[PDB]
């Protein structure tokens, strides 16, 4: 019951569509460069609420917020984010559809707000546990909690 | 009986088939770049549906489906994907056979669906065994499951 799209950089003439609830939601891809309007798109900033307000139009029944960020997918109590998958067009770096369970402590997202729980899962290289991380900002930092329930 | 072929970002002018069965399947060159139409091109997304869509007209008796990543190959019980490789044009960043053995973690496809399991070789290394992986997920995670026979 939430989690989050970080955006990076989405270049030219990559349909970028967010898979929650199996419905295609947030429909967009970059425009092809034919410069000047085109150069100020692809950031990463103008996507942030481009693909936020077209969830905000789509199931509906939820409020979006972005920071710097993400996209924070965040469900009342009646729905849940089942089959959340987010096409990227590009390679796997431009957009991520990021959850509550990493699978290394570098597979992580920059800003992930404040109240926000990774169960990060061991990466199968060392002998190590599934310890939490907890992310508590004003300072931006992945500290160590205790478990949720 | 399954595995997959990742997608990123076929630049222009490069000859990618898929060589299932012995057979030349799924060919396809992303077209040099004059401009417009071409960039919407270079991506891996349009790529993943336009390389599926031959190989649904060719051995023809199985069915495709792509999410994010891959194109997943899926025969029935009667053939299997014997001499599986596939054509990159650009170097081996380019698109991936990937089967059910990596011979890392790192080397390791980055959605390949949620019923899918890995035999990690060891990296002759460390003095590791030879674990296995299945993606489970939900959540992108690579846990450390039984064996499957």
């Amino acid at each position: 019951q939430d989690g989050l799209i970080n955006v990076r950089g989405g270049q030219y003439g990559r349909e970028l569509i967010v898979h929650i609830n199996g419905k295609d939601v947030a429909k967009y891809k970059i425009p092809d460069g034919s410069q000047p309007e085109h150069v100020n798109n692809t950031d990463a900033q103008w996507l942030a609420e481009e693909l936020a307000k077209q969830m905000r139009t789509n199931l509906s029944d939820w409020t979006v917020n972005v920071g710097q960020g993400f996209i924070h997918v965040t469900a009342p109590s009646g729905q849940q984010i089942d089959s959340f998958t987010t096409k990227d067009g590009y390679a796997d770096q431009l957009i991520n559809p990021v959850t509550h369970y990493a699978q290394s402590f570098s597979k992580l997202p920059p800003n992930a707000p404040n109240g926000y729980m990774v169960k990060i899962v061991g990466d199968a290289s060392k002998s190590a546990d599934q310890y939490y991380v907890r992310y508590d900002a004003e300072r931006k930092v992945w500290t160590e909690t205790l478990g949720w329930n």
